[PDB]
């Protein structure tokens, strides 16, 4: 009833967010591989409850117990991604946010190995007003080199299953708040698996209950 059908809440949603890689000769020709995609262009999710994902995440000052206890409790949602990691130049992201309230915005993702924090990154994102709703455009970021690095070496394992171990201890926590008044608006719990080398990426979001 009002339950999320989508990743976001009424007042941010998830317009896009993709990490990717273009080829040198993309100049040429151009073309990008995408390791994760999500897109909510053209439209109640599954739940999942809070407690069985502790673990995969920081439990202290910003971890998701606390975070998920300020609230508020509808704008937490699980990603699950189907990496496509079969390809093979420029490694970035883009993420794209629309919201019908003007709004200073700081985005935070936190990448965590095996539950602890290893890197995070952190920017502001001022509203662009477009055809009555407002837009939130962070895109063509260059990929954080910790990230570029990591996809490297994952490429290189002899064993999809060796990947897959590999994965099951990585995780990222996205965290979006509102600048002026740090109020939460949006934190997405990011979990990864590797995808069969002939299909393409996909992802599954869930509702985060308690
Ligand atoms: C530009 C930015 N500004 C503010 C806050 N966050 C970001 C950001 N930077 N960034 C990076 O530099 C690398 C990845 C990234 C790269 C690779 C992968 C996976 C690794 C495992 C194998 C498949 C590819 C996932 C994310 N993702 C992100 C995100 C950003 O939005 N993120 C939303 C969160 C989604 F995970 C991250």
């Amino acid at each position: 009833a009002w339950q999320a059908r989508g990743l976001g809440t009424a007042r941010l949603q998830l317009v896009e967010f993709s990490a990717f890689v273009e080829p040198p000769d993309a100049v040429d020709s151009y073309q990008r591989h995408l390791f994760v995609h999500i897109s909510q262009h053209c439209p109640p999710l599954e739940s999942v409850d809070v407690r069985q994902i502790y673990d995969k995440f920081p439990e202290k000052k910003g971890g998701l117990r606390e975070l998920y206890d300020r609230g508020p409790p509808h704008a937490f949602f699980l990603v699950k991604f189907w990496a496509d990691l079969n390809w093979g130049g420029f490694y970035g992201v883009s993420s794209q946010y629309e919201s019908l309230e003007h709004m200073t915005l700081t985005c935070s993702s936190k990448v965590c190995s095996f539950g602890k924090q290893v890197v995070e990154k952190v920017e502001t994102e001022r509203a662009q007003l477009e055809d009555g709703r407002f837009v939130y455009r962070l895109l063509r970021s260059p990929m954080c080199e910790y990230l570029v690095n990591f996809l490297h070496k994952l490429r290189q394992l002899p064993e999809r299953y060796m990947m897959n171990s590999v994965l099951e201890n990585f995780t990222i926590l996205q965290v979006v708040t509102n600048r002026d008044t740090q109020e939460l608006l949006l934190c997405t719990a990011y979990v990864f698996e590797v995808s069969t080398s002939e299909r393409g990426a996909q992802h599954h979001i869930y509702r985060l209950v308690r």
